[PDB]
């Protein structure tokens, strides 16, 4: 201001706050926030895991607990137990020590080292752009375009047949110069919640391998997708027999409800233990120069729970809790449709999954759900199943089928 | 590698950790370890605070609690309670609305945001280069170098009168370019210990001022050095009543013992209300875009010490104990030197404030001391006070006063 920051131009309100605001304003009280995106229970509450309660509570009794530096690559109990519940079918590449693996602020802090070591390392000297599907979560691109990197999309969300659209995404693999970047959902993928099949993968992984594209995953929902964890893995793992290095990013804020604790991974798969080291030093340098080191407590918790044999079985009754809740969510919203004879199919809410879920609803309908049946949630159709319950979701199907019914496209 | 990544050189490995290396490979008994980044007790153990551990006992079994995302700018009772600490002088600021907070990760994480906001909205437009201290923490430089600003820096340690050079930076002051971005270190300098005096800070704030330069304060150890909280952000509070917007970067890494969970907040203090909005929220865009939000369990921690009365008094308790046992190492430390008339001067070690000394040694005389006494820290004579106890100091005396006799 006696520097000219008074100049700036404020800037333009978060999509999701302004959608909160407009909630918490309403008074009916049969509202429901439906873009809520965090696990909740059948009560519309925070629900901390069993597991991680307890892992916790073993965590603070341990002589050693302390809340000392971490090394600038994390935890090495938790960075290398975070790789090994990716990479269960492969073994291998913790012990041929080819995972360059880094303690994160969650998924989004590993996103932008992988994001900034590729910009400096990749684009530099390539040229590379970066694809990243359409819709993806928001940041995908802001993230990438603020270190420098150009971004495209390749399709995604076939609106006419509610679904993925197979052929767009492959076209545009096909189509895109050798050498691009694909950013790759592993699974439950958000905003739509409806993944390839394991046969449009192997053909996805095809041209990706045809055109040499460099390949990262995102991997925020392993295990709270299905319940099972080589499952939720399962693109990674198929990836690995394919021999090309590539890049992952973890989080455990929603597997293990770790949210603001801020525990995530980037992993580096590198094809040989040199190549690892070499690439290992240089993403503590970008760590150093943003951080310094990452946070302690939600690491020791997972490090807790992934190596011990007990813990990890009652985590994994834990997402087979979380999971199933959604599922049942999914089909209860799905089955008052079909006796509700609402126009249009259906089917697409109980084939996808995960948390998120592209409903196929207007803008114009998605408002008048606001309007008449005070449901909040995204312009695009998209909602969050965490947010529906015992409690409400007969409302929100009601709201549904009104609002197909009285506004068709 | 299929994507030219076998091309790349592998860093260097950082002089720190290579230093630890070597201590930790040492078999001889009298080790001591020189270098330790973070407080030690009596015994050389890393200490809990009997508040901190209190405080997260308080938090973890609060009925609400949880581990749900925090806003982007993070707890609000963290944010709001780590600017009142630092302006316990000037409640206005906060009643104004006049300070935008950002919980950040740690000191670190602070000086990125405030870096990357300078750089984007004043660097782009000015052309200034950043000036720090030399020396200075080494992350200063590079984590500004990274985002694009030159660096500079102005002179501080004067080693013939092993004090601060107070006419070095002064000069470099006056001689900068006008608008020039200055990193000052409120209190406890890293990593020579030795701080301006009251009057001294006065005419640096009248220089500063005059070339219009803008501030940037780092304010790590905030009744960590002292025991006395106000004390320690005294030259925060003064440079206040020059009325010019300035910014904060704040850590609880050592005053809380937080250090792993990363507790830190950047502060921007505007002139008004508008345009601490303004600022606030592109330091929001920055955040989304590279952490998302910060990580809640040391910001609950300590935004339950600070907002509890009782809590407090017995945090501050626990300032004074270390405070009061780093004092006491560097008196023990300068009484002996002292005693054995080891050559030079040595007023310096209880001058310092902090857990960091420049003793002066040269790199000869340190390395003497590796390899004689077995005495691991950096080749620029810094040490660190808190590996110093009962059990070593006079060791470490008879180390300094063998190595100064005979490397003169």
């Amino acid at each position: 201001s006696d520097y000219g920051f008074a100049n700036i131009e404020e800037a333009k309100a978060d999509a999701i706050f302004k959608l909160n605001a407009q909630y918490h304003q309403d008074e009916d009280p049969k509202k429901v926030n439906m873009s809520v995106g965090a696990y909740r229970d059948d009560t519309g509450k925070p629900w901390i895991l069993p597991a991680v309660k307890k892992a916790s509570k073993i965590v603070e009794e341990q002589a050693s607990f302390n809340h000392e530096y971490l090394p600038i690559a994390g935890l090495p109990r938790f960075t290398k137990a975070a790789a090994e519940v990716l990479f269960r079918p492969n073994p291998h590449l913790l012990s041929e020590d080819r995972v360059a693996s880094m303690q994160s602020v969650s998924g989004t802090g590993a996103n932008f080292l992988a994001a900034s070591f590729i910009e400096t390392f990749y684009v530099k000297h390539t040229g590379a752009h970066v694809y990243i599907s359409n819709p993806t979560w928001p940041v995908h691109r802001t993230l990438w375009e603020k270190l420098g990197v150009t971004v495209e999309t390749y399709p995604y969300w076939d609106a006419k047949n509610r679904s993925f659209d197979y052929e767009g995404m492959l076209s545009t693999i096909k189509s895109a110069p050798e050498g691009s970047i694909f950013l790759l959902h592993a699974c439950a993928h958000n905003p739509t919640g409806i993944d390839p099949t394991r046969e449009q993968w192997l053909s996805i992984f095809e041209s990706l391998l045809s055109r040499k594209h460099l390949v990262v995953f995102d991997i925020a929902y392993q295990g709270f997708a299905s319940g099972d964890l080589n499952r939720d893995s399962w693109a990674l793992n198929e990836f690995v027999k394919y021999n090309k290095d590539f890049f992952v990013c973890q989080s455990f804020a929603k597997n293990m409800g770790l949210y603001g604790e801020r525990t995530g991974c980037m992993h580096y798969v590198a094809k040989d233990a040199s190549t690892k080291n070499k690439v290992l030093s240089q993403l503590c340098i970008v760590q150093r120069n943003t951080i310094s080191n990452p946070p302690a407590y939600g690491a020791r918790i997972a490090a807790e729970i992934l190596n011990s044999p007990q813990l990890f079985a009652e985590w994994e009754q834990d997402l087979k809790t979380m999971s199933s809740r959604i599922i049942e969510m999914r089909k209860r919203l799905r089955d008052s449709l079909v006796a509700l004879k609402t126009p249009g199919s259906w089917d697409h809410i109980t084939q996808q999954i995960g948390m998120f879920s592209f409903t196929g609803l207007t803008p114009a309908q998605v408002q008048f759900c606001q309007e008449r049946y005070h449901l909040y949630f995204s312009a695009n159709g998209r909602i969050s199943m965490a947010g529906l319950n015992n409690s409400n979701v007969e409302h929100v199907a009601q709201a549904f089928n009104h609002a197909v019914r009285e506004l068709p496209l």
